């Protein structure tokens, strides 16, 4: 799922 809360500090592995 989009990062949302870790996704902005995961992008192109667990995230858009």
């Amino acid at each position: 799922a989009p990062s949302n809360v870790l996704s902005t500090l995961l992008h192109g592995r667990a995230c858009v």
